[PDB]
């Protein structure tokens, strides 16, 4: 047969409400009811949910003629741009773009990023003062609105991030992208579109400056450690010889910068928060920190490689708060899963949010406990037991940059500060397309060298 169905409140609207209440809880409740698979009409979309690691093989290895991304995240267009990534001409033109960014994220560059991380957290401590309080959130995003910019675009950008308000414009973009937009791609959003244009120009500009810097400084091109994304773009040609257009450029910089900022700064928040609020942890971390930093007064890519425990904390925050709670693919052929046959036109959904709290994989899964990963190995149980980065053909290609970018920021931060958190770990907030713990998230901080 077809999968069971969430019986609807109404035709059309279907189950939008209890889904929208808590997207994840929804999927969990109904799993227990109707089993490993089940369909639910949500604002007129046929969304089948796959709900047990065992079965997620097919979802991830199917091809983009079988299971389309482009179909489903196409709505991102007004953000990224036209003919870009999910709105790109093809499966293969997307990939080719993806890789352009992922070339800005090489071992050579990573070494330079760690220096950038410092340079900025320095500039940042100034703004704070020896002690006070601050929304962790606001800070991660604010650190990360600066680091990434430089990491991918290069220090050239910083004069804009500073003088020209670029952060704010990012928010106008990034606060005009409801997850509703998925069900209504044409929901009018003028103030975003003004921002995305203003950005557009600047990103253009940027290239226009960067071109003259190649004429005046060609040697840059041979040196792997200044070859940022912008360059890779300015000096590459799709695999068939077709040139890239500045609008493909300007739009792929943003495609990245989007990928870069939010998911990370949210894991920066969720992780720290659980560390400075479990003393057995904040311990082990500072042991590792101090073992490693030794006589050194600043960070390096090798140090950060060795920050194993801390990574388990960030892994753990992802099992507790994966900021992409839902991975989606439209079906174009009909699909055989288990005994069922999911029909063409449906949308297939898989949740990390869920998979991280399944109970065969994880004991006391409401308990933040890096030892579940490092000693108990709970994530190795099933081959898709934990998937914060996705997997198969579309596995995140920022994984290592991410890990690098946070681990670095949290380390560097601890060093500077003794910090403690105020009241409980807030719950997730399901208001945005990237899911982060809910405001306010304040913490006391005071320094460590007079
Ligand atoms: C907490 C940090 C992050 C998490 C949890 C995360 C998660 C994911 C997940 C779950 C997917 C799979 C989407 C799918 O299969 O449908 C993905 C794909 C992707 N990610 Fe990330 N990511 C993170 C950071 C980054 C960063 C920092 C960048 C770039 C700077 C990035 C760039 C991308 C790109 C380009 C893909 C495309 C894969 C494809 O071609 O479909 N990610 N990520
Ligand atoms: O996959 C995302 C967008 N997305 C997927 N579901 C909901 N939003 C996020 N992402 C994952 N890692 C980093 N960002 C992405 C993929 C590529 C990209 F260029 C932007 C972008 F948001």
């Amino acid at each position: 047969k077809l999968p069971p169905r969430v019986p609807n409140l109404i035709p059309y609207v279907g189950s939008f409400v209890s889904f929208a209440k808590n997207p994840v809880q929804f999927i969990i409740d109904n799993s227990k009811k109707y089993g490993d698979v089940f369909t639910a009409t949500i604002l007129g979309k046929e969304m089948t949910f796959l709900n047990h690691p065992k079965i997620l093989d097919t979802f991830f290895k199917a091809t983009d003629n079988e299971l389309s991304l482009r179909d489903v995240y196409r709505f991102m267009r007004p953000v990224f741009g036209t003919g870009v990534v999910y709105d790109a001409d093809s499966t293969e033109r997307m990939m080719e773009q993806v890789k352009f960014v992922s070339s800005g994220l090489t071992t050579a560059r990573f070494r330079v990023f760690v220096d950038i991380f410092e340079d900025e957290i320095a500039h940042k401590v100034k703004e704070l003062g020896p002690e006070g309080t601050v929304d962790v959130a606001e800070l991660m995003a604010d650190l990360i609105i600066f680091t990434a910019s430089r990491c991918l675009l290069g220090d050239e950008v910083r004069q804009y991030l500073s003088e020209k308000n670029l952060g704010k414009l990012y928010h106008d973009i990034d606060d005009g992208i409801s997850p509703l937009s998925f069900f209504y791609p044409s929901l009018p959003a003028p103030k975003r579109d003004k921002a995305r244009k203003a950005v557009g120009e600047i990103f253009q500009e940027l290239l226009d400056k960067r071109r003259e810097e190649h004429k005046k400084h060609p040697e840059r091109l041979l040196d792997e450690s200044k070859m940022d994304v912008v360059d890779h773009l300015l000096t590459q040609k799709y695999k068939d010889g077709q040139e890239l257009t500045d609008v493909h450029r300007i739009g792929i910089l943003i495609a990245g910068l989007f990928a870069g900022q939010h998911t990370s700064s949210i894991t920066s928040s969720w992780t720290l928060m659980n560390v400075i609020s479990n003393k057995k942890v904040l311990e082990k971390v500072r042991k590792e920190q101090e073992e490693i930093m030794g006589s050194d007064k600043v960070l390096d890519y090798d140090k950060v490689m060795k920050m194993d425990y801390l990574e388990a904390c960030m892994k753990e925050a992802l099992r507790m708060y994966p900021p992409l709670i839902m991975i989606m693919r439209m079906a174009r052929k009909p699909r055989e899963c288990e005994q069922y046959i999911i029909p063409k036109g449906n949308i297939l959904v898989v949740s990390p949010s869920v998979a991280g709290r399944c109970t065969d994989t994880y004991t006391n899964p409401d308990v933040f406990d890096p030892e579940r990963l490092t000693e108990r190995k709970e994530h190795e149980k099933f081959k898709y037991g934990a998937v914060p980065f996705g997997a198969g053909r579309h596995k995140c290609i920022g994984e290592n940059f991410a890990l690098l970018q946070v681990k670095s920021i949290i380390s560097i931060l601890l060093r500077y500060f003794d910090m403690e958190y105020i009241g409980k770990i807030p719950d997730p907030s399901y208001t945005s397309l990237v899911v982060g713990p809910s405001p306010p998230t304040r913490m006391r901080y005071k320094l460590r060298k007079q």
